[PDB]
């Protein structure tokens, strides 16, 4: 599905990504990440939310968890990362890298809020009020207070699998009061997801109810002189929807895959973040008729389609589409229509979810300047690989 | 599926597993495996293969391709590891362990070959004459000559998605021709997948068609004097149908989910082989009625259905079921049934592919002796976490 945004906006990390294949230095089942592209990005996103005075926390779950990413990201002027779960949490803290958020999507274990507290994190987003009890024992025995956001819903929202978290708005202000009563805690504010979402019909990232329900518990809880210094709206935050959350006083935001340009605003590529990542594979064998590249790298809900085929001897690229995948198998290998030989290298580019795929990730910089060097090798749960 | 099983077998396991993770040693979201049981396990299969005369290569990728256990159980008299892709081969030889099977699920990319055939790998899988001519190209480069095995199909057999590979049979003759005019290769013999399967109707493991397949090649190609020295013969290798693989004069098998007790034909927990790992996680929070584990762990096939509750307030342990798991999105979190309390612990125990999940992997020792340790704590990809 990012194919054409591809071609589009950074025809250059293909042939880098090619280039290096060729020579050797990049393996199948690898996403390779143009440097530039994603350092430029990152400050084109953090120039517009300063105009709208939104503070950014950068998400990087899509982007394999790294954390040489991440660090050159946070220099950008990020407020500090959103750990999507305590895994990743786990990436950052031996990084030596600030966390900024955590307890959203996933919260944290048990065994782990103490560590949250004591080696600091700027607000903890809880969706129970035991966790909230855990969280301010921990900031008592730590001799700090601890700031949280409130996970809320409302019957009416978007709500995912894996995402039915939250307090219920009918319930709210019984939540609110047991947790101002807390000793270890501070009211920061409140989040929610997905906040935005974009919608093919109308060509337009929109807000979702899962928002107006935000709002609505900002504007409730105000009623009875509740002041929240954070409202914190991620889903889809980009430059170009930064605007839209302003307008709804949104305090913080959570650019992920902006970072990358991989957002379905982006299908055309011509959004403001260029495409900066690319899937690599190569032709393992055929069979009745088509040809399989090597897998690892697939996920379900990223649209994957196209694929270019680049068969060295004569250098030359072809385009043709994947076929079927059965998403109930492991994808040892993908099928691609028709024949091509063997060892012929293969370039997809699609909405993926690095984290939870097995695919290596190679950073390459230097592309804008016609010089492109592999910085670092990781794997997909921010392992480097050497 | 393998609750049952875990609790008639290895009791002792689910009690270690829920003390060391009450005293903060074991994070949700971790497979927890019992190192007496797996070696023993291991040992097990050994003496009985050396009965038949059958060798074993050891296959990893469901354990998390965890180069601790490798080595340990390698130790046991193992002809070598049987790597399933070019990433577990690259743990593998990290760890510096012999390789002794490449090419089968996955084929050896080309700029990997070279490695592959110089580092040693004693039998290399091929599925095209393309590869089989780079695979005798290094080897000649090498000066060395390489083993290798074709994979045969035919149209009855069993072809899973990821899995759709090899020569058919009706060329099979003009491939052997072929393969045995390439300077730099030896042909060791065949290979197919799967070659045995569970039938769940019947109660016990059955030949597949594959494996008839398998034979029918050996057989056509003796008509004409084509001697084969490895017949490998994977799936469902275990202690109870290693003699069924030796009826059929099978001379090379790969036990892989046997060693930690994990196939089908243990639902009941009456094979040799004693279950010897469960998932351990947490609850994070409820939502309308039901509550919901941290996730991270789940497989699509694994047949998912029993859960156990341990609330460490009283120590009790309460069954429950998973609810339906909706297999398109993330799974951040599992449905359980009914209400438990926030970060009360979970146990699972089910068929698990753990490389293509984010769980750890937790090695516990001294259970037989009433002393558990952790030993090890590993990543899905088999890297260390310390
Ligand atoms: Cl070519
Ligand atoms: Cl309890």
């Amino acid at each position: 599905m990012f194919v054409e945004a591809l071609k589009r906006q950074n025809p250059a990390l293909i042939s880098a990504a090619l280039s290096l294949w060729q020579q050797g230095k990049i393996a199948p089942d690898s996403w390779v990440i143009d440097v530039d592209q994603i350092l430029e990005n990152g400050k084109r996103l953090i120039e517009t939310a300063r105009l709208y005075g939104i503070e950014l926390y950068l998400m990087t779950k899509q982007f394999g968890r790294n954390p040489w990413l991440a660090e050159k990201l946070l220099a950008l002027g990020y407020s500090g990362i959103v750990a999507v779960d305590y895994k990743e949490a786990r990436v950052m803290r031996r990084a030596g890298l600030p966390v900024a958020h955590q307890g959203h999507l996933v919260q944290i274990p048990c065994h782990q809020v103490a560590d949250a507290v004591e080696q600091g994190t700027d607000v903890i987003t809880v969706f129970t009020l035991d966790k909230a009890r855990e969280v301010s024992a921990a900031a008592v025995k730590a001799g700090r207070i601890q700031s949280v956001l409130l996970k809320v819903y409302s019957d009416d929202d978007f709500l995912y699998p894996g995402q039915e978290s939250g307090f219920a708005l009918k319930v709210l202000p019984e939540i609110v009061a047991e947790i101002q009563n807390l000793p270890g805690l501070h009211l920061a504010g409140l989040t929610h997801f997905p906040c935005l979402l974009w919608d093919e019909a109308v060509g337009k990232v929109l807000p979702t109810p899962n928002l107006h329900t935000l709002i609505q518990a900002r504007d409730q809880l105000a009623k009875s002189g509740i002041a929240l210094e954070q409202l914190n709206a991620p889903s889809a935050t980009s430059c170009t929807s930064l605007p839209l959350l302003a307008q709804y006083g949104v305090t913080h935001a959570e650019p992920g895959h902006a970072l990358t340009g991989t957002i379905p605003a982006n299908q055309q590529g011509d959004q403001p973040e260029r495409i900066a990542m690319l899937w690599l594979s190569e032709i393992s064998h055929h069979f009745r008729g088509d040809s399989y590249c090597y897998g690892g790298g697939y996920y379900r809900r990223g649209h994957a389609q196209h694929a270019l085929v680049f068969t060295p001897e004569n250098q030359k690229i072809t385009e043709t589409n994947l076929k079927t995948v059965d998403d109930s198998s492991i994808d040892y290998t993908l099928p691609l229509a028709g024949e091509f030989p063997v060892s012929s290298a293969v370039v997809l580019c699609f909405r993926t979810q690095i984290f939870v795929t097995r695919s290596d990730v190679v950073l390459v910089s230097g592309i804008h300047r016609g010089e492109p060097e592999i910085v670092g090798r990781y794997d997909s749960l921010g392992n480097s690989l050497g």
